[PDB]
């Protein structure tokens, strides 16, 4: 036995900030992870990377995106970024491969179909790294709004849309719901 | 007033089958949508639609498509549909329209994802029609398996591979969670 906190039945939680909505023609401009354990004890944070991408296709964003992406701070990153999308998911990798086995944890997160879409087009080694499963937040959230608001109303997430940020509240919010809404 | 179902608190449950796993590639050869209310109570099940699909499609499934779809006699039932995409969309649509409007409801099922992805590619105004989010049980299952797996275990699902029997089961699962897993 050892003290290391590999175990396939850690989760791993994964966020992404991307260029639009559309994966067939947006680009991801942000990745990070964060290990967990079943208990959603936060065992490693994960490398967190700006993906560089040419400014021409960042100034075809919409004002949503320009207006987020440049007051996060995130934008520059990007424009200062000497990492792809396969030197981002390499790395990546290699760090998930130290807590977990491929195909065993699901994807955890907060609406992670969108990142699923991205993962499957721009980073598919990653991506059949994950379970064909998911772990949704916001499905609790939904359900929280439905059937206790009282609940779901106090806690109120404010996202920085940023990552390894959102990742941190994504795993705060479900320790929320386990107390508050969960039957254990 | 009046004692029609329509509501923009209604949910709208949908269920997919198609030739294999990859949206770009594969088709849908079923649909079928039931809507409930919050409280899970079903108002009314919508059209389950076969959909036709051209013999050299079908005969480029894996073995495990093939088993599956021919047993749950699916196939046949494809084979002799005079409906495509197009058809079962509207009919599906023209049903959706009557308990709620568009883009309130957020997609409802187990692993919807992958109907996400079929959807948005096959049948672009039906998932329009959905709200950004998703309803999936899977996430619960997913925490019943990992926090109290007793839980999960006295409610095990056999699926037929038939969508309107799967959203049938989708329902009563989220039903059965409500109950036994949820501070409610
Ligand atoms: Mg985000
Ligand atoms: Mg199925
Ligand atoms: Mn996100
Ligand atoms: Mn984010
Ligand atoms: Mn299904
Ligand atoms: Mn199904």
């Amino acid at each position: 036995s050892n003290a290391m906190d590999f175990s396939d039945d850690n989760l791993i939680w994964l966020d992404l900030e991307m260029t639009g909505l559309d994966p067939e023609r947006d680009r991801i401009i942000e990745i990070a992870t964060i290990v967990t354990n079943s208990h959603l004890d936060i065992l490693a944070e994960g490398p967190a990377f700006a993906i560089h991408q040419p400014d021409k296709l960042l100034t075809a964003m919409d004002n949503w995106n320009t207006s987020h992406h440049t007051a996060s701070g995130l934008l520059e990153r990007v424009k200062n970024s000497s990492v792809d999308e396969v030197e981002a998911e390499t790395l990546t990798l290699a760090f998930l491969e130290k807590y977990v086995s491929a195909g065993k944890s699901p994807l955890c997160g907060n609406s992670v179909c969108q990142d699923r879409r991205f993962l499957s087009r721009y980073m598919p080694r990653l991506n059949q790294f994950f379970h064909y499963r998911h772990l949704d937040v916001t499905t609790l959230k939904i359900l929280a709004q439905r059937w206790a608001p009282q609940i779901a109303a106090a806690h109120i997430k404010e996202s920085q849309h940023l990552a390894l940020q959102d990742i941190r509240d994504s795993i705060e919010e479900l320790r929320y719901y386990r107390a508050h809404l969960l039957n254990l």
